């Protein structure tokens, strides 16, 4: 059986577990032959290092450059979210917007945005370097925490990311762990996850693809987005709710296995019926993971109890 954290705390085991060679070394990077950019990412990059859990996360002192690229990400795809956005995420949105400084002309700071999400649903954020094997990040969701990059775009590109940066995770993600029913979903994923064969692993990385990333809800007779990868997604998201692509209905024995590319719009959406049902499916799916026990998080004590 795999390794896997019992307590909150065992999660700082993780930075020491990165691909190091990170996406801002290639070649094609927007960022890549501007030796500020590079700096300016180690820099981010320390500081997830040096986190361990329990610390407040550092503040960081966003540059102009920075700020304008953010601006320009959240004025455009904030004009979607009224018509494309599932209600989860409008409802929490202005709340985001007052108490954690979502506006053009401000970076969120991620302690703001963790002390928030803790407040709604115990979900925390803890700072990521690079990209972290798909157990270590699925497991950190057990424990209601999700490692969250703190770096932006290069600003030459700002409709493009060739990784999460944090206007994905702030404007894709978190508005989602803000509730009650997507939080309990995705931490039953990060549950099914703990000791798992590396063969299942790839299929809930799947299945959060098809879901957490990409995926579509129903709400009431209409279907809304609800994958951060969507919602951060100026293009995707509009695309996402037109004719164009093919969809179906949420079903984790053929979700778990099929295909996708990360760089096409998805031909492919899965539609849940409602967190709470994924939530089952996804509890349902656990359960045929060879696995020699079962695991439940106590939050009480934050330490996952094994039979
Ligand atoms: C999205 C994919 O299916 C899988 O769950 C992973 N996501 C992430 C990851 N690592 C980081 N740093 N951020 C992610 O959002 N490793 C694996
Ligand atoms: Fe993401």
């Amino acid at each position: 059986v795999p390794w896997f954290p019992r307590t909150i705390q065992e999660l700082d085991r993780f930075a020491n577990q990165i691909l190091s060679y990170g996406a801002e070394l290639d070649a094609d990077h927007p960022g890549f032959k501007d030796p500020v950019y590079r700096a300016r990412r180690k820099q981010f990059a320390d500081i997830a290092y040096n986190y361990r859990h329990g610390q407040p996360i550092p503040r960081v002192e966003y540059m102009e450059e920075e700020k304008k690229t953010w601006g320009t990400v959240f004025k455009t795809l904030k004009s979607l979210y009224k018509t494309h956005a599932c209600y989860e995420y409008n409802h929490i949105f202005p709340l985001l917007e007052k108490y954690c400084g979502f506006h053009e002309d401000n970076i969120p700071q991620l302690e703001d945005v963790s002390q928030f999400l803790q407040t709604c649903t115990g979900f925390r954020l803890r700072p990521v370097a690079g990209l972290l094997s798909s157990r270590d990040f699925l497991g950190g969701l057990a424990f209601r925490v999700f490692h969250c990059t703190q770096y932006i775009r290069h600003g030459s590109k700002p409709m493009y990311t060739p990784e999460p940066d944090i206007c994905h995770e702030l404007l894709g993600h978190v508005p989602l762990f803000s509730d009650r029913s997507f939080a309990q979903f995705s931490q039953e994923i990060g549950l099914a996850s703990l000791g798992a064969p590396d063969e299942y692993i790839e299929k809930l990385a799947t299945i959060y693809w098809f879901t957490v990333e990409f995926g579509l809800c129903k709400q009431g007779d209409s279907i809304k987005a609800y994958g951060a990868g969507l919602l951060s997604s100026f293009g995707e998201l509009q695309y996402c709710l037109s004719e164009k692509p093919k969809l179906l209905p949420l079903e984790l024995e053929k979700t778990a296995i099929q295909n996708y590319t990360v760089t096409e719009f998805q031909p492919l959406y899965y539609v849940a019926e409602s967190f709470n049902d994924a939530k089952e499916k996804v509890r349902n799916f656990a359960a045929t993971i060879p696995r020699p026990f079962s695991v439940r998080y106590d939050p009480y004590t934050q330490r996952i109890e094994v039979l």
